[PDB]
């Protein structure tokens, strides 16, 4: 308990400097992917290419973007979970999940 009890706020602080850094790539993902939206645009609206096909590549990137969000929304459940499971640790528990 003690340490558990003492060291749970420095290690939620960490965990918010952890998720913060996540962030920093999940936004870095959004300008990155915002780019290459625009970049669509450019070589999308700049030419007599189907109105739509214009647009197939935006859809491509904000689909990129759905996806990503995904990713970084799925591995920050897990990271979730395993703080719920560190606050929840008992013992005669069984922890599966290598």
């Amino acid at each position: 308990e003690e340490m558990r009890h003492n060291e749970l706020s420095t290690l939620e602080a960490e965990m918010a400097v952890e998720r913060k850094a996540v962030e920093d790539q999940r936004d870095g993902e959004l300008e990155a992917r915002a780019q290459k939206l625009e970049a669509d645009l450019a070589e999308l609206e700049a030419e007599g290419a189907k109105a739509d096909a214009r647009r197939k590549v935006r859809d491509g990137g904000e689909r990129e973007m759905r996806q990503i969000r995904d990713r970084a929304q799925r591995e920050l459940d897990r990271l979730e979970d395993i703080w719920s499971t560190f606050t929840k640790l008992a013992p005669k528990q069984l922890i599966v999940d290598e």
